[PDB]
C-alpha cells in the first residue's frame, strides 16, 4: 500500500483526549514558496473565474506529533500544529508540481513538506453495537477519490492554553462530521479514542487523524437514520456495513482496491490499536484463528 504511510500508532487501545496536548504555533506554518506565494494567488483567481460560487476556509496544518516515552505517566503526545487554508491546499498538495514541491523542500529545508499547505483531516472507524463497521460510497461526479469507499471524516476548521481548545475542536469535529453525514444523533455517540495518525502519498503527504468511535445502535437502526435524511442529507450514495470479524483481512479483499487512501489508513489503525489482542484469552486459536 504505497499510498499510505503511518505517522503514528497511538498506545493503550488509543488516547483519549485528555492525555493529548496541541502546540498551535506560526512556526509550524508552511514556508513561503521559492519564486513566491503569487503562484497560489494565480492558481485561486483561474478557478474562482470559472467557480465563482467557490470560497475560501482556514485549516489546521499539521507539522509533527511526538509520543511519550511508552508506559509513563501524564500527557502521552504532544501535536505540533500550524494554520493553512483550502486555498493553499489547491495551490500545493493538489498542484500538478506537487512532487516538485516536496524535492525543493528536502533541498532548502531538509523537510519533503515545507512548502506543502498538509491541512489536517479527521476520519473514524465507527462500530455498531452489533460489531460492523461504517462505510460510505463517493459520488463519481467530485474532484477527489471519485467512486471510492470512505470512512466518515472531514476537513476541521479552526474557531496548552489555546492548546486544549484545539485538542477539544478536533475530537468535537469528528463526532460532528458523523451527525452531519450519517445523521445520528449525538447522544448515541462514545466520546472518540485517537487511534494513530496516516499520511495520504496520493494528495503529497497530506495527514489525516484516524479515532475510534462506538455507536448505541445497530448496523439496522444506523441505516435508517441514514437513508431517512434523503439524497440531499448526506455527499456520499450509499452506506454499507463490513462485520469487524472481516475487518482483519480486508486487504486481501477485493474491497480494499476500492478504498480511498484516508480510508485505508483507519482500517489499518483499527486493526492494529483496537485489534491485534496481546493477552492469552483474546489471543487463544478458537478467539484468534490462524491465518
Ligand atoms: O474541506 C475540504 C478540504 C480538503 S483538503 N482541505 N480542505 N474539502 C471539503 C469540500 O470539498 C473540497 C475538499
Amino acid at each position: 500500500d504505497p499510498e499510505v504511510t503511518l505517522l503514528l500508532q497511538c498506545p493503550g487501545g488509543g488516547l483519549p483526549q485528555e492525555q493529548i496536548q496541541a502546540e498551535l504555533s506560526p512556526a509550524h506554518d508552511r514556508r513561503p514558496l521559492p519564486g513566491g506565494d503569487e503562484a497560489i494567488t494565480a492558481i485561486w483567481e483561474t478557478r474562482l473565474k470559472a467557480q465563482p460560487w467557490l470560497f475560501d476556509a482556514p485549516k489546521f496544518r499539521l507539522h509533527s506529533a511526538t509520543l511519550a516515552p511508552i508506559g509513563s505517566r501524564g500527557p502521552q503526545l504532544l501535536l505540533r500544529l500550524g494554520l493553512t487554508s483550502y486555498r493553499d491546499f489547491l495551490g500545493t498538495n493538489w498542484s500538478s508540481s506537487a512532487a516538485w514541491l516536496r524535492q525543493q523542500g528536502a533541498t532548502d529545508w531538509g523537510d519533503t513538506q515545507a512548502y506543502l499547505a498538509d491541512p489536517l483531516g479527521v476520519g473514524a472507524a465507527l462500530a455498531t453495537a452489533d460489531d460492523f463497521l461504517v462505510f460510505l460510497r463517493r459520488s463519481r461526479q467530485v474532484a477527489e477519490a471519485p467512486g471510492l469507499v470512505d470512512v466518515p471524516g472531514g476537513h476541521p476548521e479552526p474557531q496548552d492554553l489555546a492548546g486544549q481548545l484545539v485538542v477539544h475542536e478536533l475530537f468535537s469535529s469528528v463526532l460532528q462530521e458523523i451527525c452531519d453525514e450519517v445523521n445520528l444523533p449525538l447522544l448515541t455517540l462514545s466520546q472518540p479514542l485517537l487511534l494513530g495518525i496516516a499520511r495520504n502519498e496520493t494528495s503529497a503527504g497530506r495527514a489525516s487523524a484516524e479515532f475510534y468511535v462506538q455507536c448505541s445502535l445497530t448496523s439496522e437502526q444506523v441505516r435508517k437514520h441514514y437513508l431517512s435524511g434523503g439524497p440531499e442529507a448526506h455527499e456520499s450514495t450509499g452506506i454499507f456495513f463490513v462485520e469487524t470479524q472481516n475487518v482483519r483481512r480486508l486487504p486481501e479483499t477485493e474491497m480494499w482496491a476500492e478504498l480511498c487512501p484516508s480510508a485505508k489508513g483507519a482500517i489499518i489503525l483499527y486493526n492494529r490499536v483496537q485489534g491485534s489482542p496481546t493477552g492469552a484469552a483474546l489471543g487463544s486459536p478458537a478467539l484468534l484463528p490462524p491465518l
